[PDB]
């Protein structure tokens, strides 16, 4: 063999030895080393142990303090929320899988796995479009000014849900499916059979199509875009450049979100893609399994830039803590 095509997995280990058990049933020690094991779980611990505080100090930050009430802020507090989703959801799921070499909970448990983290990239990468249209519409402006009320951002901030969950839900239903990755302590969609009674490689393209290319897009045509203001519209168009200094700092986080979602989420898809088109040409159980794992800080790095590169938010972020003020 290559790997042992099951019922409801996929595994890239030979059962020409006849070792492969199901990672439903029992052990996938036969896959690495049961030292190897432990180092997922232990990486998933610490990000178990770090997300949740930097993404619930925020998610509070926020709710309390007052003049936070920007368009960033929400977005900022969008993530806030879906992180502690991976988090609670998927995580701690992940988490006491890996210390099994296998999933005890049946699909019913590689479903939150799987599902909370599919999800919580797709907020992340709308997360975004809504950014890079708010930063079009704020810098280089467009036409006249019914800018952003408190509202736009809701309609945008609850856009992001709607639109990742037309992602997420699906595979859940059965317009695909989540099924184990790698070393089967990660689930992401079923990438791996041709699996026919989830029109399988219709859901994985439309997955892309709409929640990779266009979302991209979009981001991209925005991208460039932020560079002509921070210029001769500028130059020209006489905006205080007090003002001229607080917005171009927005900029620069946004711009730095972007690399940031694209360094830790392209590897990813790396696989993921070539895996489905390469489909059955050998690999090994860490080929889909350091992307997986890796691209797992989605959830922890986003509220940290945040309090990295926005100062307004981080002096609050210390008068909270420090009680009243520095
Ligand atoms: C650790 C396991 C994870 C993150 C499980 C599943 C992830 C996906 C199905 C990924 C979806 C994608 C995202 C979130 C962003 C880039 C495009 C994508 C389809 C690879
Ligand atoms: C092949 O793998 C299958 C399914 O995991 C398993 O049930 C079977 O015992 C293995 N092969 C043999 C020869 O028994």
């Amino acid at each position: 063999m290559c790997g042992t095509e099951g019922p409801n997995f996929y595994v890239p280990f030979s059962n020409k030895t006849g070792v492969v058990r199901s990672p439903f049933e029992a052990p996938q020690y036969y896959l690495a080393e049961p030292w190897q094991f432990s180092m997922l779980a232990a990486y998933m611990f610490l990000l178990i142990m770090l997300g949740f505080p930097i993404n619930f100090l925020t998610l509070y930050v926020t709710v309390q303090h007052k003049k936070l009430r920007t368009p960033l802020n929400y977005i900022l507090l969008n993530l806030a929320v879906a992180d502690l989703f991976m988090v609670f959801g998927g995580f701690t799921t992940t988490l006491y899988t890996s210390l099994h070499g296998y999933f005890v909970f049946g699909p019913t448990g590689c479903n939150l796995e799987g599902f909370f983290a599919t999800l919580g990239g797709e907020i992340a990468l709308w997360s975004l479009v809504v950014l890079a249209i708010e930063r079009y519409v704020v810098v280089c402006k467009p036409m006249s000014n019914f800018r952003f009320g408190e509202n736009h951002a809701i309609m945008g901030v609850a856009f992001t849900w709607v639109m990742a969950l037309a992602c997420a839900a699906p595979p859940l239903v059965g317009w695909s499916r989540y099924i184990p990755e790698g070393m089967q302590c990660s689930c992401g969609i079923d990438y791996y059979t041709p699996h026919e009674e989830t029109n399988n490689e219709s859901f994985v393209i439309y997955m892309f199509v709409v929640h990779f290319i266009i979302p991209l897009i979009v981001i991209f045509f925005c991208y460039g875009q932020l560079v002509f203001t921070v210029k001769e519209a500028a130059a020209q168009q006489q905006e205080s450049a007090t003002t001229q200094k607080a917005e171009k700092e927005v900029t620069r986080m946004v711009i730095i979100m972007v690399i940031a979602f694209l360094i830790c989420w392209l590897p990813y898809a790396g696989v993921a893609f070539y895996i489905f088109t390469h489909q059955g040409s050998c690999f090994g159980p860490i080929f889909m399994t350091i992307p997986a794992f890796f691209a797992k800080t989605s959830a922890v790095y986003n509220p940290v830039i945040y309090i990295m590169m926005n100062k307004q938010f981080r002096n609050c972020m210390v008068t909270t803590l420090c009680c009243g003020k520095n």
